């Protein structure tokens, strides 16, 4: 565990993270994909060996000794709002289990289903709250990665509001 477990946000590529493990915003088939998933494929291609896993689940594969937690958020193009919400919450609960099992003191996490799986909606608050719901009972330092300047401000605001 971290001595004083925290949440932070950074605006940069999660493939350059300074944490003990990474969460991939994976597809269910373990394909290289786009966005975060492709950056993760380029950095930790070895972690894509048998990484395929269903929607709402997380599967960890080592790259050397570095854990890559493949978390499959729903594609809101395919799911109803209600079912997509349920699966997005579930993916994050599975990430919390894996982070706990691995015994890491820090984890780099993107906001699941906020990019090409968002169904063209802004899901910052929805995705972040499900992240908090899952990770609040863990003692790892959580570092959230984003790419948009306005999202960095809103995530930072949401973290500070609860401190
Ligand atoms: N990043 C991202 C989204 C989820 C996996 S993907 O690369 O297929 C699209
Ligand atoms: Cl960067
Ligand atoms: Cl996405
Ligand atoms: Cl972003």
């Amino acid at each position: 565990g971290a001595m004083a477990p925290s949440y932070r946000v950074k605006r940069m590529d999660i493939a350059k993270n300074d944490e003990e493990c990474v969460v991939n915003a994976a597809n269910p088939r373990g394909l290289p994909g786009d966005g975060v998933c492709k950056a993760v494929y380029k950095k930790w291609p070895e972690s894509f060996k048998n990484s395929a896993t269903p929607v709402g689940t997380a599967k960890t594969v080592m790259c050397g000794t570095y854990p890559v937690i493949h978390a499959v958020g729903p594609n809101f193009s395919n799911y109803t709002e209600s079912e997509g919400d349920r699966e997005l919450a579930a993916a994050y609960r599975e990430v919390a289990k894996e982070v706990t099992r691995l015994g890491v003191n820090s984890v780099a996490i993107p906001l699941l289903s906020t990019g090409v799986y968002s169904g063209g909606k802004d899901r910052l608050t929805q995705s972040l709250n499900h992240l908090f719901t899952a990770m609040d009972s863990t003692d790892a330092d959580v570092v959230i990665y984003c790419r948009d300047k306005e999202w960095e401000k809103k995530i930072s605001e949401a973290i500070q509001m609860r401190t």
